């Protein structure tokens, strides 16, 4: 057609209102669309009516007729013309009598030489062709203002109506390709004397021949050859810049060296791929004997370069950066380190679970089996991690390690949580993060057990000190009615943890005291949940393991008894105590977390049941091992639907790697969720900045981060800056808002300024999609 | 313990360093907490440096001994002697030697009396008590600074160390309860000679009494009982504002008239209550027989009464509103309108689809099967929706019918989409959505469909044409070996709607055309979704028919093809041809959405099954509509996940509706997504100011909105002022940010500006809890 070149060079005016007569099949301001519904005198009405709601913010009107409307022959000259003389915003007319011939025309014949420029300095150019995709004319506007040109007019660019219709006076018309309105280059050059020059503005050799020859140009017109400024302005510009460019690039040259790309202007973005070291080779199995590790094809091809699991890039209309210039180029530079040196295509291009020999699938369940011995044969006392050397901390992270035992407690079915009013804080901050009624009842230690029991009749006591037992048999000799009840003590020792310790703790003591061995039953699998889980992770957690044919026994279940749920003193909705007393009996442990390691051996050394563990349940690669894991224990195949979200899940991976390629992220949380998610964002591509854990814990030195330290969320402000993302409970609000960051992503607790925190689901394939989406869309969000 | 009082009264202090001598446990700079590390010497560094790195920003340091330090006995006062002589931001000690004795005591010792203040007006007053919990104080200041009198210091509120240390100067004491200070309250005075006064500013009478004792104590004072100017001053304030708070209170007067409750000070929250007309009557069965419409126990009970499934209001230091003044006794009125004249409390108190009698069971599967008559028995002749009366549309939220066309043959498996370069737009928008590759091939006619039928070896052909039958037969004519496969012939009539209508229609034309009619299969049930369902609603649907032991047959199933999925150029992924022959034997059927009704129709008269429609699947009422009719369906009883998960979204939308309530929302969307957003905001309790609708279609006027009509975008901007929040594709960025509503929910097509969009669950009761918290905590973080 020949309305589609009028539309695609016309329509990025930006201070014009643009009516389009007919449908909208075929079919600031420059955002705001106007069409005329399904008619000259209707036209008519429209132009007067957008003219009035529209006055002072458009300086002109483009009506454009459109193959529907050609068809129906009604004469938008006819219309311009009995329509023109009511409003004088001027009215061009764009009719059917190469689409940039159009384009070309009506520019010269309407729109050109209608008024003398303001400020028309003594080397004005005008610029055809520039569409300022992503800002490749603002990373060229700068060299043509230090070199003293000024663009007098930028066609479909940031174009202004009023600087379009200055082009009458200048010099030099340069087509930055768009070649097809070479004949308005040519019928400028018949009536205005103006020179055409054809350049590309692509990559430092196509650069440096277009800013010779417009100083050539110019000292012609301005001047003479002889006493050439320009052309020494432009080798003294051209010199800095290309030496401030290479210096720029070199790092990214040493991280792009040796890399092979398929090429599916052409040559401009060949030369730029050959400066930066990379082998230009030139279909799944020929990409597998050519081994790629890019695809430049630019082209709208793009999805099925995507879905071919390797690294594309594209170099078309549909760009977000600047790609034009030195600037642009060290953008190119950077884009292409940041598509092709991000640590998803290793994992990526693994062997998919059902897809590996038996022998492999055989040394990862080895490596989850012996995970346990792992963590408990690494010892404390070589680590590197800096121990805290402050004297008063300020925003503390650290909660009391009765909160975690609390946590624990909780999950268990008619428990009765004892502690020995200063109990109170406990019992508002857990309620707070989960917006649900917490019973921590606190305390003559006989007398006051007695109490209780009679009053509650519970089937279970939790005790827990920090720094009696024969105080407890004391209790129960004196009581035989209450004998059956069992009681649970936990002692966190040194006052110096967290909520995770605290935690370990007390299930360590769950599973010392309850559990009885007896016959193994095949099918039933005890899962040892870490606190950095939240419930809906742990009913994810249930639901994977029963769509595998096993029994899940989970020590403790706050997945019922702390989530949304509709009383008793005591806790209700946990795990009960004979299915805690028949997970003695379990096929194996699974344990999610490190802390819990020691828990596992405490059943391993009991009875004898393998133990596997797993540090994270996000990310591609550790969801891989679950699934492996709980195939060789189940004897089946793995569930086709896990298959497909895995699927889903590496999709996800390949199109949000760009939003996290080269981000700054500060990490701020307890040590399980803090080494998941610094895992699963150093793996996904960001730059971790600084790793602040709550306490001291295994593995922190391993960590994917430049800094990693024991700290307060002051230290976090202290850090945190220049980041992109901070990462930390609610109280992170802090340091966010003192650093100008305004991406933080509510993680561990407490989280109690945002609702639905408990029932935020980051485990498995479709727990990893949503905390991808999710980060996702907070970098789009706060950029 | 007395260190709570102490810290209670002087830890709000709001620029001064709180130091906390030992454990967490038992434990704007007024938000930074400083705690010593697990000690005299020790405390001395923690003086030292944090007055050092905090200076500036800190004008005292406040030293709390602890329980625990007491019982170490490092005497505090030892260290503030020999730590003040070095840095000279004053250090006061709270030591051991009613715990609001201590705090007056070191209050008066050493705070009180150590700066003349800079103005002292002829009315100050000191405010001892006020906490400024939510701004309760705030609200009494203005009326303080009308009187005249002047507020020299308020203890425990926005206090500032320096408008403490003037109390020395002032003639009137005002103890806003908080007793305990009664003590500082007499010490002062005796020394200073200052008159204390009790009084309470909750209520009308209570603020009356205070005003005329504090003017008359001031008028002996300051001049004489004689020439009394306070008196006659707040006569004339009292009768104004007493007037105007009546007249705003009238509204909510009329709103909670008759309602009753139950409290479980106390005097001055009664006399309200029973001011706004509400009925104090004075345990799930007593409650019953009370028939309670509001409890009133403000106490840390909360979550008990939440469950309860009555409406709960709280009135203690957790209030997150100011109560306190005439301003502050409208918020009261305010917060009970919003908590007690909920739409979810009707709704969460109506039977559970497991506790209805057979009768009611049988009656909602009758108004199911009805709807699809219901909806074909009205006709938009007599709507009174507005017909679009402009002439030029701008920002057009209408898109083609060919883009709704090409969405469900995208859903087909190997099916070659076939519109008669024009089509690009469509492919371009469809896969910006999606991030996937789309067909969409165009077209001599006979010609070209055996060209493509040979190149791609498809199993069906769509197509799509706007305003041939025996061409097509000429085809099928011309060459026999291509008469299997089957062409799905679409037509939308008039180029005048939207996605929403392409979709029906092409649908309607597959439903026509594809199935066959045979024997009934039980179990199967053939879903027709809407186009307002995103892949994973598909997907959940499937999931939730798969739950009761049915077969989903879902023409179209973009579930599986146009979500994340890891190449023929052919739609792969969809449902096959078998499948979508034999959805002709299926039981019943099911379609979501309104304009799909039809479709339905298309199968009853074609074999005779029954026909189930649901206009959405969120929101409490509507799922449980959908399990009772797939229940009816299948003959089983429901799943009791499905029970868990409807008590889950229960207390969720308890727990969200203060977000929800009485908030402004303006939705522009299509018309099934449109209908079902705009009824889930009204039943969560917002007020829905515009209902923008892309087309005309039917049940328009019957929305829950006050303003309800047809148009695009730029209405959306006229429109949404005063919105808190907006609903729209991502084009509604336009009309935020023009507005300035930072709140803005993407639903519907096109959505390109955040990842995930097409892997939202908005479907059953999970996917009501998703939508419910995205939207709340979307008030939450733009408030
Ligand atoms: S309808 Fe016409 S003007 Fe519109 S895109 Fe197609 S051939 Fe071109
Ligand atoms: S430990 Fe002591 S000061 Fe702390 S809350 Fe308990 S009794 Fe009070």
């Amino acid at each position: 057609c020949a309305y589609d070149g009028a539309r695609v060079v016309l329509m990025p005016i930006t201070d014009v209102i643009h009516l389009v007569h007919g449908p909208i099949a075929c079919a600031q301001l420059y955002r705001r669309g106007f069409t005329t519904e399904m008619g000259e005198k209707k036209l008519y009405r429209a132009i007067l009516e957008l003219a009035e709601r529209y006055e002072g913010q458009a300086k002109a009107m483009f009506v454009y007729a459109t193959c529907v409307t050609a068809m129906t022959g009604d004469d938008v000259e006819a219309v311009c013309a009995a329509a023109g003389k009511k409003v004088a915003i001027p009215l061009i007319p764009v009719n059917t009598p190469i689409g940039n011939r159009l384009a070309g025309e009506v520019l010269f014949k309407h729109v050109i030489g209608t008024a003398e420029p303001p400020v028309l300095g003594e080397y004005p150019i005008n610029l055809i062709g520039e569409y300022n995709i992503a800002g490749d004319l603002w990373g060229m506007l700068p060299l043509f203002e230090r070199l003293g040109i000024q663009v007098l007019s930028c066609f479909s660019g940031d174009a202004t109506f009023e600087e379009l219709r200055y082009a009458h006076r200048a010099k030099l018309n340069i087509i930055i390709c768009s070649k097809s309105l070479t004949n308005l280059a040519r019928k400028m050059q018949k009536n205005y004397g103006m020179p055409y020059l054809e350049e590309s503005f692509y990559g430092m050799t196509d650069t440096a021949k277009a800013l010779r020859d417009i100083a050539r140009e110019l000292d012609d017109a301005v001047g003479g050859l002889e006493k050439r400024i320009m052309q020494d302005r432009v080798e003294k510009l051209l010199e800095e810049e290309e030496a401030t460019c290479r210096e720029r690039l070199a790092p990214y040259r040493a991280r792009l060296e040796g890399k092979r790309s398929v090429l599916f202007k052409t040559w401009s973005m060949v030369n730029a791929l050959r400066e930066l070291g990379v082998e230009i080779l030139a279909l799944l199995q020929v990409m597998y004997d050519k081994m790629p590790d890019l695809i430049v094809a630019g082209g709208k091809t793009k999805f099925l370069a995507l879905k071919t699991k390797t690294p594309f890039l594209d170099i078309n209309h549909g760009r977000s950066h600047p790609y034009a210039g030195y600037e642009g180029m060290v953008t190119f530079a950077k884009q292409l380190d940041l598509t092709v040196n991000n640590p998803i295509w290793p994992v990526l291009n693994a062997k998919a679970p059902w897809e590996k020999t038996e022998e492999e699938l055989t040394a990862a369940v080895a490596l989850a089996a012996g995970h346990a011995r792992a963590c408990l044969d690494e010892d404390l006392k070589d680590s590197t991690v800096k121990v805290p050397a402050k004297n008063a901390t300020v925003n503390p992270q650290k909660n009391s390690p009765a909160l975690g035992a609390t946590l624990a407690y909780l999950g268990i079915d008619q428990m009765l949580a004892l502690l020995h009013g200063c109990s109170t804080f406990i019992r508002l901050q857990l309620s707070r993060h989960f917006k649900e009624p917490v019973a921590l009842n606190s305390t003559n230690l006989k007398k006051g057990l007695k109490k209780v029991i009679e009053k509650f009749s519970p089937e279970v006591v939790g005790v827990m000190t920090s720094g009696v037992r024969s105080a407890i048999v004391h209790f129960r000799q004196e009581y035989p009615e209450h004998d059956g009840v069992p009681v649970v003590w936990a002692s966190t020792p040194d006052y110096c943890g967290s909520l995770q310790e605290g935690y370990a703790a007390t299930v360590e003591a769950i599973v010392r005291s309850v559990p009885e061995p007896g016959e193994t039953i095949p099918g039933q699998v005890t899962v040892l949940p870490g606190a950095h889980l939240t419930p809906a992770d742990v009913e994810e957690v249930r639901e994977l393991c029963e769509a595998f044919g096993l029994d899940p026994i989970i020590v403790p279940d706050i997945a019922n008894a702390l989530d949304g749920h509709i009383v008793s003193p005591l806790s209700t909705g946990g795990v009960s105590m004979a299915r805690i007393r028949q997970a003695g009996q379990s096929a194996a442990t699974l344990f999610i977390g490190d802390s819990l390691a020691k828990a596992a051996e405490a059943m391993t050394e009991r009875c004898g049941m393998p133990s596997y563990g797993f540090t994270s349940l996000t990310g591609l690669a550790q969801v891989d091992r679950f699934m492996e894991t709980l195939a060789a224990i189940a004897g089946r195949p793995i569930p086709e639907k896990f298959r497909r979200w895995r699927s889903r899940l590496m999709d996800a991976m390949v199109d949000s790697h760009y939003q996290f390629g080269l981000k700054k992220v500060t990490v701020a949380l307890e040590g399980d969720n803090l080494k998941t998610l610094v895992n699963f964002l150093a793996g996904m591509g960001c730059e971790i900045q600084a790793a602040i854990a709550a306490t001291r814990v295994r593995g922190l030195d391993g960590l994917p981060a430049r800094d990693i330290f024991v700290g307060d969320l002051e230290d976090l402000e202290t850090a945190a800056r220049g980041s992109d993302l901070i990462v930390a409970n609610s109280n992170g609000r802090q340091a966010a808002a003192k650093l100008g960051i305004k991406a933080h992503l509510r993680a561990g607790l407490p989280v109690f300024d945002r609702l639905g925190a408990h029932q935020k689901m980051w485990v498995g394939y479709r727990g990893t999609m949503n905390l991808l989406f999710e980060t996702a869309n907070l970098f789009q969000a706060n950029a």
